[PDB]
């Protein structure tokens, strides 16, 4: 924003040491999101590859895109793991609870489906409710942003 933002450098440091935790903690999110839908994209084209058989040597079980599932789920809970470290701030801490309800349900459906697939069976792949679980943790994730967004904007004038 520009013009008159802060009271005093206590002010604007005081705005400065809550908005450095906000992102990083918002960094860990976003890469832990973002992970997960890259493992649901990967069982995807492993699945759709399954499916249309009479297939070419190994595929199923083993074979490497749904050893980059395994990649990029152990990844995301990496970032789950850095983002569960960090201070949890007061303003945050229904939105930070509410999130790890859903990641630890999206993540555990996820590390299932890539058993699933690499046992073969495809039905127990479509059995699962997936979707739902995806849906959840992305309403989770959108609620923890919005809490996010209103501390931030707290932390300088708000008059432009
Ligand atoms: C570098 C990065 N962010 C900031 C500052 C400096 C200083 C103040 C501040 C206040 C609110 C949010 N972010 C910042």
């Amino acid at each position: 924003m520009g013009g008159l933002l802060f009271s005093s450098l206590q002010h604007c440091q005081q705005g400065f040491v809550i908005s450095n935790e906000l992102r990083q903690q918002q960094s860990e999110l976003t890469s832990t999101w973002d992970l997960m839908l890259q493992t649901r994209i990967n069982l995807s084209r492993s699945a759709a590859r399954m499916m249309m058989d009479a297939s070419n040597q190994q595929s199923s079980a083993k074979t490497d895109l749904l050893q980059n599932a395994k990649t990029t789920l152990a990844q995301a809970a990496a970032h789950y793991a850095n983002f569960k470290n960090m201070t949890p701030l007061p303003a945050m801490a229904e939105a930070s609870a509410n999130v790890d309800e859903k990641y630890q349900r999206y993540q555990a459906a996820l590390a299932e489906l890539i058993q699933f697939l690499d046992n073969g069976n495809m039905d127990a792949y479509f059995a699962q409710p997936t979707q739902g679980m995806q849906n959840a943790l992305g309403e989770a994730l959108g609620n923890y942003a919005r809490v996010s967004e209103n501390l931030y904007r707290q932390t300088f004038d708000q008059s432009a």
